């Protein structure tokens, strides 16, 4: 009477020991599981409904009940011995679970945690396995075999050596719905070499406990480290007897499952923003870069996911997407990415009374974006691959630190997470001074980097803010303003703290009972982007609310009465680049950790603008001078291409990659000077009948020059006293500033 | 004590005749009215929250309770006199909801026909009242001020009048959500005249109570036609004297409601599919026409929501996108339109047991959808223009009818559609019958087609099922098959009928208190795409179950005893192309009436080929002569484009649409004539250097040759015998005949 539980013919008889019970994830899987073991006389001798049956994963859990049910699991007693199991209705239990993050990690990780509580013996002696099919398969032309690899390093090993991958086809199969017809007779034909075994070593003793219950702050120092994939020798081992050690998973594929659960809810400290909100900004730049017309939020959340492999949902999407042009008065984007056209929410509600995405419309804040996060470097950041396809980059460097500069709040779900934002005209000064030479405090600063001495201030940003930040002990609070009508018997509030919606705030008076008995009318006759409620008194409260909240030094009695001072408590908890959890003690460490990646980044842009420029100087003379000796290099007298290049090469005229000298993209120095120079004369074959106009041919030798007085210009960037391109850093912030002031002079609308 | 409800300051006093409550669809409504509403100094003579408040839309009906509360509404009195409509708490009451579908149509047709029930009075003496921001603002370049229409035919006809669209950017806005901030200050600039007021007409009782209410039969025959617009005159009338009837309103908006929602679920009789799935196939068209790269359904989801304006959600479209490429016995796709790439789902669960999209690849069935839907005539069909951009067309006209072909369900009402797909064999006799005119009936069918005589028969499909379809009376029947094993007292059931998922047939015996009398256990040893059944009896209960179920003549006792049968019960309902409902008492009907739009198809494909041809041919032919003068029109010695142009003038090269030529696009045959001799040079000047070789010009040379070939037969084919394009339609029938062979003796894999 078990649910989605189809029983083996042997189950639970003579031959029960030699029975296997199949847990599958869903129904997806139940559905892969039926083909695979009804595959009949097209494998003979694969696993059928004789000794194998499948139950559905879906002591409170009715799933797990099914679980204990179906296989005679008795909890009080120890399966010490062999005579004991054998009293279990099925040999061994095999978990059939999607290779991902929300698959093996979570839910092979809770099942076998599920056992290692109740029967640590059983998975001593081998009763919980796992089936660990192919996670990558590479197809080649002219092979129907194709090679199977069941980690990715393995792959990565093996793509090492192959010098070429042009031929070969790589798919990724990180859910059991991935594998096609042909491919689940395959598996089943081996069905035998693909099950697994757990074993219960020393160290999953701890390790279980820390990732399933106990107590905090030690599953905290494991997840601020990242996640360390398994060795070759560790994979190897595995493989060459089917037995897979628990500590080994855990701190693998369940870990990896709780880092990428926290990295969706905390920013990267170099970007101040989650891989969520990542990819919405790789996208927004790819989106818009033609032409930056506007689209509708679902239109554009439709780019996203299918160009950033973004597949969590339109609904979180298209809320993010929202959250990311939303811009009023405490609101999280004090510098929104995107420019929102429509109504895309106000304070009053925080920012969820936004319209629907389909009558609501995005554009990219180009001026500020390009400024912001330059698309020259944006070719040199780390890249998130997904299936083997390029997405979102790891992080972004920006110009300036946008952990820094806005205001971040999460849900108490691990880490805290709450930010806010430092004042622009404060992160300028510490920039400016670190990278400016004559700074009177450039010198004063860089010593103080490494001695953590914090000479300049950082201060709570005040913008869109009608209130007052004051500073008791060591805490900042927002102050909102009111106005007391004597005559009318009216507290008049004209502003909030910093980031309370206004119709919260008035929940929060309404269900104060002890409040509620000097008032009787609360009306919110506020504007946008303005706060003014009207509160109606008793005819004599006025006297007994000062003598009931006893005015403080810290809040005024009014300020008391009506909850309008709040405490900027800051958590600056954040994601490491290479992966796991960094704690900042103050808003300067944040900065100083963010300082060296963008120094460094301007270092290779130089470097490798240095040798693209080199290449294009090459090709745009070959160019020229093809141009010049077109007439009597009549290109029309020869067959074709193949004896139209020969004829080039005897005039001396270079091969050249044009499309990698063109856009070099995200190729390395050295794997663009390998490339570059092996190419052919398409340079030349695809050049318009238009470019060998007199007026063309002036603009492309007049582009040489350019080119050669900015190579020379690279060249003098990259020997400067502070570090290589200290100065293009200097004018960048200034850009960044002018964006910066326009945006704020419009309301982020910048036209 | 409305939940809200912003009261006005004057509400209810003795100023409360000139109070005037906004009704708002939601919260997004509320802020933009809470925006106009506080303009303040800005708006010195518009309205504030004196004289005007805001209730939220969000007897039985919560909302409802709060109007009439805010109102001071009573329910027995009736507001004949104005002293009695003095004791309102407000003026009037106005409605701010979207101008889309579910807006004014939905929300306003039921809040007109909640007041039209009970205090009728109102809306005659104006009470209930409209606000008609604009529908569509065009803005020219140099020009802050926008020409601003509110209904979609006054700016159809100010742009008949335009000479041109180039320098006009037009803009919808379809929600309230869609106004920008300087859009919503200028239209409570002047509020007062964007005021409508609801007025009753003796044609509005009798539309109330069909829309509303009113059991049904009435409202079917009015959702037969389609929406008719207001014409010029009705619309000026509205706007000379601010006042809408409530027969108008109805009539358009609240009826495109209706058809909306019924299109969602009802396909179109020329290509069995619905808009949503329309634009899937459109989208998929569009993805893989480059390359048939295979995509994740997320990844192809996101492209149809960015291209075909798909906004009604990922669930939904990742739900159709699935259902569009399942392939097994009882699916809704006998021709699935995509090749499915993983697990698709099984018959068992009803194609419910689907892999997650984040996992499952898609790719189109290039072969089968190339040759079903040709790609020369789909420029020529009516498309539907989605906010002014062009979206999936109104409808396909496929090579064979797709209504036909297919299994129709439609779960969720609407006038209860269901087709049974007829068969392959029939289908195809009965087309080449009408098309060739060699066959033995062609001139029967011709006149059976004007007299409804249905010589050929059309037969219910029994492709992928291993069962029994009988016809007793006017109904065919689908039977399952089943062995009986007297040895072991088990009933095997080897096939089930058509469409009857695994699963849900199970639970239908379990369910049977009678049947689970006479058995104990079944279990569901099938294979993926195959029943096989186990069903185990009591001891003794074989031969009681003959003599308890009477062994019917058209049902055996074991089809009787277990649900082995079921009736082909069809609804032949389909959508109109020009919009509303029709009914088909058969099935050849739905054929003869495809047939003329496919003729017509045909014909209009030649007529554009000849005229595109003719055009290409004077363009080769430019280009070919220009290749041959290059050398002595050696344009490297001249200075520009413009003087170049001049040159290539002056020796008689024709001025041409170089992209008009290449791509017409949806380009009508007379927009194409007077557009594409009017042009520039461009078509010379873009010409690559390898395009002058000789081996280049011989295959432009041999293309000319066969444009004029080409062009020959496309005037032999204008001059059939039975009608133009019949040979053409006779080859594309067996090309598709050939892809549906290949796709079934493949899994419609193609591989």
């Amino acid at each position: 009477d078990v649910d989605k539980y189809t029983r083996a013919r042997n189950a639970g008889g003579k031959r029960a020991q030699d029975c296997m019970l199949l847990a599958a994830e869903g129904d997806s899987a139940l559905s892969l599981l039926r083909t695979g073991l009804t595959l009949g006389k097209s494998n003979p001798s694969g696993p059928s409904f004789d000794f194998c049956g499948m139950i559905s994963l879906g002591t409170n859990n009715k799933v797990l009940q099914g679980i204990v049910q179906v296989l005679g699991l008795d909890f009080n007693c120890h399966y010490k011995t062999q005579e004991e199991r054998a009293k279990l209705r099925y040999g061994c239990i095999v978990a059939c679970v999607d290779q991902d993050l929300d698959g093996c990690g979570k839910i092979l990780g809770l099942l076998l945690a599920y056992f290692h509580l109740f029967w640590p013996q059983l998975i001593i002696h081998g009763f919980v396995k796992r089936l660990l099919t192919p996670l990558i398969r590479v197809y080649e032309k002219g092979k129907t075999m194709p090679v199977e690899f069941y980690y990715e390093q393995e792959f990565d090993a093996w793509a090492k050596k192959q010098t070429s991958l042009v031929n070969h086809t790589v798919k990724y199969y990180k859910g059991l719905a991935a594998h096609d017809t042909h491919e689940v007779k395959s598996m089943f034909k081996h069905f035998d070499n693909m099950v697994y075994t757990f074993t219960l070593d020393d160290s999953a003793k701890e390790l279980f406990h820390i990732y399933f219950g106990g107590e905090s702050e030690l599953r905290k120092r494991e997840l601020c480290t990242g996640v360390v994939p398994l060795t070759e020798t560790q994979t190897q081992s595995i493989h060459s007897v089917r037995r897979i050690p628990c500590s080994l998973h855990l701190q693998v594929d369940t870990k990896a499952y709780k880092l990428d659960a926290i990295e969706r809810q905390i920013p990267n400290f170099l970007d101040g923003m989650t891989r969520a909100r990542r990819k919405i900004l790789a996208g927004g730049v790819k989106c818009f870069a033609s032409n930056n017309r506007e689209r509708k939020v679902f239109q554009f959340g439709g780019y996203v996911a299918d160009h950033m492999f973004y597949h969590h949902g339109d609904m979180s999407l298209n809320t993010s997407i929202i959250k990311a042009a939303q811009y009023y008065p405490g609101s999280s984007h004090l510098y929104p990415v995107f420019i929102g056209i429509g109504s895309f929410g106000s304070r009053h509600l925080g920012g969820k009374d936004a319209g629907s995405p389909r009558y609501i419309s995005v554009q990219l804040a180009s001026e500020f974006i390009k400024t912001m996060f330059p698309a020259e470097d944006s070719w040199l950041l780390p890249y998130v691959f997904e299936d083997g396809q390029r997405a979102e980059p790891e992080y972004y460097v920006p110009v300036l630190p946008l952990a820094i500069m806005e205001y971040g709040a999460n849900p108490s779900e691990g880490w805290k997470y709450t930010t806010w934002a430092r004042q622009l005209e404060d992160i300028l000064a510490l920039v400016r001074a670190y990278v400016d030479k004559d700074n009177p405090k450039h010198e004063l600063l860089h010593y103080a980097i490494k001695h953590k001495i914090t000479i300049l201030p950082l201060r709570p940003s005040n913008y869109n803010f009608k209130g007052h930040l004051k500073r008791f002990g060591q805490y900042y609070y927002s102050y909102g303003t009111y106005d007391i009508s004597e005559q009318r018997n009216i507290i008049t509030i004209t502003e909030l703290p910093l980031r309370v919606p206004t119709v919260a705030y008035i929940e929060s008076i309404k269900k104060s009972s002890n409040r509620m008995t000097f008032i009787e009318e609360i009306i919110d006759y506020s504007s946008s982007e303005t706060i003014e409620i009207l509160v109606k008194l008793k005819p004599n409260s006025l006297n007994r609310i000062v003598e009931e909240f006893k005015e403080t030094e810290e809040q005024d009695s009014i300020e008391n009465f009506l909850r309008l001072r709040n405490c900027l408590h800051s958590h600056l908890n954040f994601v490491k680049p290479k992966g796991g959890i960094i704690e900042f003690n103050s808003y300067y460490e944040i900065l100083y950790a963010w300082l060296p990646y963008r120094r460094e980044l301007y270092q290779k842009r130089l470097m490798r603008e240095h040798a693209v420029l080199k290449l294009r100087i090459i090709m745009e003379t070959a160019i020229v001078r093809y141009i010049n000796e077109s007439a009597e290099l009549n290109l029309s007298h020869y067959e074709d291409e193949k004896e139209a290049s020969r004829i080039l090469s005897e005039h001396g005229f270079p091969p050249l990659n044009h499309t990698l000298i063109i856009s070099p993209e995200f190729a390395s120095i050295e794997e663009l000077n390998q490339k570059a120079l092996q190419g052919c004369y398409t340079y030349i074959l695809s050049l318009q009948a238009r470019e060998l106009l007199i007026a063309a041919k002036t603009r492309r030798v007049e582009k040489i020059k350019k080119m050669q007085a900015r190579l020379d210009k690279v060249e003098q960037l990259l020997q400067e006293s502070p570090f290589p391109g200290a100065s293009v850093w200097l004018e960048e912030i200034d850009a960044v500033e002018k964006a910066i002031i326009k945006g704020r002079n419009t309301q982020w609308k910048f036209h």
